[PDB]
């Protein structure tokens, strides 16, 4: 197809301008990532709910008319010390002055604070309800200045220090804004664990895979650069939109290690060409193609899987998804860039360093065992995988919660203790967002009529329990626009799971003439957000197993191992989901891990699908290209598969324990979302590298044996020209269809076919017609070339197989070496070539980097160094490879010997 041409001519660029190329993407990198620190200040925490909803358009219209909540942005237990009572005026006076020199200081921050302390003598029975009747704690509202939720933390952040220094320091935030700013707080400390846990962890990885440190510190220094470039990219799409706070872990948790992984298979392939007699420019080639094809497609890959999550409307997904994006395709550029060129300038001077730099067939036997009772494997593994879907059964959704941080938080508990100190504040009502499209006031009968219809509906709260007082209008504070156009009515909900049930039921109600009623209210914004989910999630799955089946398909030229590896993902997924509701909803794993069981975020689900089809589609790509590229190589199904699978090894270990490495640094978070996404990676990633790699994979690909392989579509993939010897003297000798003088003024035609050393042209097109038998008046056709070039061929062979001292190295050299040998044979004749009585030794002896160092010393490398060369390369690799990829045309033609007549 078309993919194949680029990566060659991509793989000859990197090589002929490394320096450039190098040059302009680190500086683009750590110009990114100079800009990219910035990120964290441009950076959101809002994006959970769905912003199309009746819900969020019932708080807009709610927050502009009567204003914002802040009612519960901030709250503060107070008690006074010395078992002091809170009656206690002396007390009082002094806590309370402090609490005015903390507002008086910071008006730009704080609106004020609202409590039972700034009125002690009322009757006010809510009020009064701010303190506990053993008269031991009262709590206070600190309401923030601010008109996002972003503001908003950043003012609470500024001036939590001086609160928390009230009443002797014995005072204890909770609400909204001291859980988000703990909630959020845990991005910077879990980046901070990965650059102490994860980052010397992944330098022993690398060090492993690899024997020396320059070829396990360039992965290394990709991920860096990609890290810095990501980070530099998502600052830039913060000026045009929302990112928010999660978006920055991903690219280290996802983006970094998956950068590593790519960076460790193009190295690896870049030594595994230099073991090969393969030059430093040829190996920088033929591992771009090989590695970038598959390195560039598993990027495309997870963005295939990543991309599907710009369907739903959360904005936190969509942040995501850029992230992601942005870092598995700055990594695969970086590893076809940066690396490739780097590679280029060190060449074999990256197995230099070893262990020793201080200042400061397991595999082949693992895989073949498994092949001739695959069943046997299959089945048992299908079995438990299935059984491990079955606790998906019991997975349950929900909104963020103070249980989102571990029992032992402070933050969590000053909450969990104002719910038990001050059982009734905190509510979370459905709203009547009442709206006309006309513009005029709704009057009290108005109201009378949606409150008869909203008191109609069942299981709503009534403490006070008359239905006239139930549904009381949300409270209107100075923020609000009070336009009379909007009335808001809300009431608490009876029993709170049914949520999803009575908020229907609330729609279903028919508006009073001409108003659109819109249902809000923290219950109603997270059930639209659940409901979005599930509505966009079978459209998702679509998109998500079509677009990377296909580019399996185009990456493999099989259709069925696509096909397989779909479903391989889809049960690793399946396994993988099923055991996260066995850690996080029924808590297994809680104990030892410090979280509370609960419901998932729905968003989340969202995203943990997609990372782990797109992550584990990527591994059986890293896999797969190896066992495909042995058979086109052309071996059966049985060592193909094994082939792809030894040569891999070793490197899908270290590609895995360096993503698991990461990902279990982030296994310890604070905050659960984060640690159920990090599980998502160890369990989907440690099922894909052992049970799946080693044992599912190999397995069910020999049942289909050569099925598995390309099976329909044919002429999809295109059958290439295969190199000949012909070809091959086409490039060193040329080819010419019609007569002309070579370099001693000789008529000679085709492929350096003398055909006269007469001054006569007609005596050379006499010998010429002679010769194809037909008038030719000096014009010959490609065919009659190869058929003069073929019997020159014969002639040379021949004459090798009469020479005592070029007999026994021919008839021990490969197809491919004998062309070479002929090719010598036809430059300067058998004793020229049978001179070279040691290099033609270290041949028969197929000790061909001997040889081709040998045959480097010679005049006839000296006198003619591109052919030479040319030949030397195909003797040393006993491939095409250096005729394939030849620079140029050559210019100077000179007739071979062996003219046969
Ligand atoms: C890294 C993980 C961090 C997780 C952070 C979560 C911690 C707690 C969340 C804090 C949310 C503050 O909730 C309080 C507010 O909720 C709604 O407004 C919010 O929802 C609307 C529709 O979306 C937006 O229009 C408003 O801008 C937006 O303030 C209400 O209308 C407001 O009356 C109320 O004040
Ligand atoms: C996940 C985190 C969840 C955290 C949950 C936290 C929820 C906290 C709820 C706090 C409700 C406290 O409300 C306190 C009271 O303030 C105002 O009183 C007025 O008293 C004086 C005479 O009017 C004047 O100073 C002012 O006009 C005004 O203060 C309202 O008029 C009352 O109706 C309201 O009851
Ligand atoms: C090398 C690998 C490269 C990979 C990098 C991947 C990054 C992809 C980033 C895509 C982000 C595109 O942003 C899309 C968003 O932009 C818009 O802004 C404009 O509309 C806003 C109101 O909507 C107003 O504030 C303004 O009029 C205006 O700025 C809106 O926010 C969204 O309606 C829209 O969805
Ligand atoms: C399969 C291949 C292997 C991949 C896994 C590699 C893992 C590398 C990272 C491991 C670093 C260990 O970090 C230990 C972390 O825990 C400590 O105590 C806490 O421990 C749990 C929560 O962290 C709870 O017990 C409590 O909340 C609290 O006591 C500190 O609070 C943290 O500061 C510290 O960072
Ligand atoms: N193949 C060669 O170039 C051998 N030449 C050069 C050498 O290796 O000394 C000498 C010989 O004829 O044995
Ligand atoms: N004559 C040329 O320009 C090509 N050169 C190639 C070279 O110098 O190595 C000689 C040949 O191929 O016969």
């Amino acid at each position: 197809f078309q993919s194949n041409a680029m990566f060659a001519w991509w793989g000859r660029t990197v090589y002929q301008f490394r320096y450039i190329v190098i040059g302009v993407m680190v500086a683009l990198c750590l110009g990114g990532g100079v800009y990219g620190i910035s990120l964290g200040n441009h950076v959101t925490q809002s994006g959970f709910y769905d912003e199309g909803s009746q819900s969020v358009a019932a708080s807009l219209i709610g927050d502009e008319v009567y204003g914002r909540d802040r009612t519960s942005h901030v709250v503060a237990i107070l008690t006074p010390p010395d078992d002091k009572k809170v009656t206690d005026k002396a007390w009082q006076k002094k806590v309370t002055e402090e609490l005015d020199q903390v507002v008086k200081d910071h008006e730009d921050q704080i609106v004020g604070w609202v409590g039972w302390l700034k009125a002690p003598d009322t009757t006010d029975p809510t009020v009064s309800a701010m303190k506990t009747q053993d008269l031991r704690h009262t709590f206070i509202s600190i309401p923030l200045q601010g008109d996002d939720d972003d503001e908003i933390l950043k003012n609470y952040q500024v001036v939590e220090p001086e609160l928390q220094q009230v009443n002797g320091g014995d005072i204890r935030l909770a609400g909204l804004n001291p859980l988000a700013s703990e909630l959020t707080g845990t991005i910077g400390e879990d980046q901070k664990r990965a650059e102490v846990a994860a980052i010397p962890l992944v330098a022993v990885v690398l060090f492993f895979v690899f024997g020396t440190v320059i070829a396990a510190a360039l992965p290394a220094i990709i991920g860096g650069l990609a890290i810095a470039g990501a980070l530099g990219i998502m600052r830039l799409v913060a000026e045009f939109t929302p990112v928010h706070f999660f978006a920055q872990p991903v690219v280290t948790l996802i983006g970094l290690g998956i950068a590593i992984d790519y960076g460790l298979f193009i190295v690896s392939r870049f030594r595994e060409e230099i073991a090969e007699g393969y030059d430093t420019e040829a190996a920088v080639r033929r591992t771009v193609m090989t590695s970038g094809r598959t390195v560039v497609f598993s990027a495309v890959i997870i963005v295939a899987s990543s991309v599907p999550l710009l369907l739903f409307p959360q904005g936190f997904l969509k942040s995501i998804t850029y992230a992601i994006i942005a870092s598995v395709m700055l990594a695969a550029i970086l590893s076809i860039t940066v690396l490739a060129a780097a590679l280029a300038i060190l060449g074999p001077r990256v197995d230099a360093l070893g262990v020793t730099t201080l200042l400061k067939g397991f595999w082949g036997r693992l895989v073949n065992v498994v092949m001739k009772r695959p069943i046997a494997f299959a089945a048992p593994i299908l079995v438990v995988m299935v059984l491990l879907i079955i606790p998906l059964g019991q997975l349950s959704l929900g909104g963020i919660s103070e249980k989102y941080l571990p029992p032992d938080n402070a933050v969590r508990q000053s909450q969990e203790q104002f719910d038990k100190l001050f059982p009734g504040f905190r509510t979370e009502p459905l709203t009547l967002v009442m709206k006309r499209e006309d513009g005029e006031p709704i009057t009290d009968a108005q109201i009378a009529d949606m409150r008869a219809k909203a008191l109609t509906v069942s299981g709503f709260t009534d403490p006070d329990n008359d239905p006239e007082k139930m549904w009381k209008e949300r409270p209107a504070n100075d923020s609000g626009s009070k336009d009379p156009s909007v009335r808001v009515i809300q009431n608490g909900l009876e029993n709170r799971n049914d949520a999803a049930k009575k908020i229907d039921e609330l729609r279903a109600l028919q508006p009073p003439h001409g108003i659109e009623v819109f249902v809000g209210g923290t219950p109603a914004l997270e059930q639209d957000s659940i409901h979005s989910l599930f509505d966009k999630l079978p459209l998702m799955a679509l998109i998500l197993i079509v677009t990377t089946t296909v580019l399996m398909f185009l990456a493999f030229g099989s259709v069925v191992l696509p096909i397989k590896a779909a479903l391989m993902s889809a049960l690793t997924l399946g396994s993988t989901m099923g055991i996260l509701t066995w850690m996080f909803v029924d808590g297994h794993g809680s104990g030892l891990m410090n979280y509370t069981p609960q419901p998932l975020m729905a968003p989340m689900i969202g995203l943990i699908i997609a990372v782990i089809w797109g992550l584990s589609t990527d591994y059986e790509v890293f896999l797969v290209s190896r066992m495909v590229e042995a058979r086109e190589r052309g071996m059966s199904t049985a060592e193909a598969i094994r082939i792809g699978t030894a040569t891999t090894g070793r490197l899908i270990t270290g590609a895995a324990l360096i993503l698991a490495v990461v990902a279990g640094a982030f296994v310890f978070s604070d905050l659960v979302m984060m640690k159920y996404l990090a599980f998502g990676l160890l369990i989907a990633l440690l099922l894909d590298a052992t049970i799946i790699r080693m044992f599912l994979v190999p397995a069910v690909m020999k049942l289909l044996g050569d099925d598995c392989w390309w099976a329909p579509r044919w002429m999809k993939r295109v059958q290439e020209k295969e190199f000949n010897i012909f070809e091959m003297l086409r490039i060193d000798e040329g080819l010419r269809l019609k007569i002309y003088k070579d370099t001693e003024g000789y008529y000679t035609i085709g492929i350096g076919h003398l055909l006269t050393k007469s001054p006569s042209l007609n005596a050379a097109k006499s010998e010429l017609d002679k010769a194809i038998g037909r008038n030719t008046n000096g014009v010959i056709t490609k065919d009659e070339a190869e058929k003069l070039f073929n019997q020159d061929v014969d002639a040379a062979v021949r004459g090798i197989l009469r020479n005592a001292k070029l007999k026994p190295v021919y008839d021990s050299l490969d197809a491919v070496r004998r062309a070479a040998l002929i090719n010598m044979v036809f430059q300067m004749g058998e004793t020229g070539v049978a001179g070279f009585t040691n290099s033609l030794r270290m041949l028969q002896q197929k000790r061909w980097d001997e040889a081709a160092v040998n045959l480097a010393k010679s005049r006839w490398y000296n006198q003619t160094p591109n052919r030479a060369k040319r030949v030397i390369t195909t003797f040393r690799t006993g491939t095409w490879d250096a005729y394939e990829f030849h620079l140029g045309g050559i210019k100077a033609f000179h007739h071979h010997h062996h003219h046969h007549h």
